[PDB]
RNA sequence: AAGA
């Protein structure tokens, strides 16, 4: 599953890119105050779900990234995550 | 789900 992991990784890094975050109000409203989102929320997004429903594979894809960081079941952008959360 |  290494090729599939790479596509998943890059898709999720797009969601956490500054360019996306500047317009992604839904994602920002779902963040906690520290920027964290449930990984299973990201797994539901259409372009990730198309690729896989394997949660281990999604976690493995994210562990490979220098854009995001995982803590338990949650993920956030590594750089300045606190700037992005928004009121629900 | 205008790549939530």
């Amino acid at each position: 599953q290494e090729l599939l992991k790479d596509y998943i990784k890059r898709q999720i890094e797009y969601y956490f890119s500054v360019d996306n975050l500047e317009r992604d109000f839904f994602l920002r409203r779902k963040m906690d105050a520290d920027g964290f989102l449930p990984i299973t929320l990201i797994a539901s997004f259409h372009r990730v779900q198309a690729l896989t429903t394997d949660i281990s594979l999604i976690f493995a894809a994210l562990k490979d990234s220098k854009v995001v960081e995982i803590v338990d079941e949650k993920v956030r952008r590594r750089e300045e995550p606190e700037k992005w959360p928004l009121p629900p």
